[PDB]
């Protein structure tokens, strides 16, 4: 399985994985588990400084390991498409090869607030990944 599901707090993952979640262009991360993003390792002026657009990734590099901010659509109000969801995915994943990124922990990305489907995005993010060798962790409270 290229995903393994985990129940508990994302946060408590190893300090040694890499994370993801999905924001929009403004870096508002002001609900779901963006804002716990925010308060947990901040660097909104960085972010904003890449000017990162809908279907990239933003990167904050911590500790040794990776945050990515995959950036879905432009407003915080907007819900991304597929498409769009699929383009940051893979801005993601390049980055992981080109930066030896083995191990990402996750929470349903996509299939809260911006309401797509797990049954969709979990066969996107098994096309996304296949051959390579990046091992997805999915967090559930
Ligand atoms: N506080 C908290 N803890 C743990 N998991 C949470 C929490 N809040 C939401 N979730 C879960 O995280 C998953 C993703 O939902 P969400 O956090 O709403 O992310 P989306 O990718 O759907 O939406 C992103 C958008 N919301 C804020 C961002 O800046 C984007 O504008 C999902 O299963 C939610 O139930
Ligand atoms: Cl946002
Ligand atoms: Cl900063």
């Amino acid at each position: 399985s290229r995903i393994t599901y985990v129940k508990g707090d994302l946060f408590a993952c190893p300090k040694t994985d890499s994370l993801a979640h999905c924001i929009s262009e403004d870096c508002r991360m002001g609900a779901g588990i963006a804002v716990l993003f925010k308060k947990k390792f901040g660097g909104v002026q960085e972010l904003l400084n890449q000017q990162k657009k809908s279907g990239e990734v933003a990167v904050l590099k911590r500790d040794g390991r990776y945050i990515y901010y995959l950036i879905t659509k432009k407003r915080a109000s907007h819900k991304p498409t597929y498409e769009n969801l699929q383009k940051s995915l893979e801005a993601m994943k390049s980055h992981c090869l080109k930066n030896g990124v083995t191990d990402l922990s996750m929470p349903r990305i996509g299939c809260g607030l911006d309401r797509l489907q797990w049954e969709n995005v979990s066969a996107m993010i098994e096309e996304v990944f296949e051959a390579t060798d990046i091992k997805i962790t999915v967090y559930t409270l």
